[PDB]
């Protein structure tokens, strides 16, 4: 059972994000695995775990 | 534009998560800011940026 407290307010820019108020206590899920917000080829947007993604860059 | 390629498949379990297939090319949003999956006092699940949170621990 991992917990954290929000130091600042956070307003979700859309329904896929979660709004929180300063001092709110939250339970951290998935064992702190980190996520990135991404958009696919068809314009769909959402969160994906970043440990299975590889950044693409010029050689 | 910043892009990443998925190395494995990922099946969304929530409407805020985006299902992806191996080899899919995704556009990374929010300048790669890192997010955590959390659950609030109300029991709702969601994503919040991890840099506004202070970890909490009991001695």
């Amino acid at each position: 059972k991992k917990y954290a407290k929000s130091k600042y307010d956070f307003v979700a820019r859309n329904s896929s994000e979660l709004s929180v108020m300063k001092d709110d206590v939250l339970e951290i899920l998935d064992d702190r695995r980190q996520w990135w917000k991404v958009r696919n080829a068809s314009g769909d947007s959402g969160f994906v775990p970043n440990n299975i993604l590889d950044i693409m860059r010029t050689p």
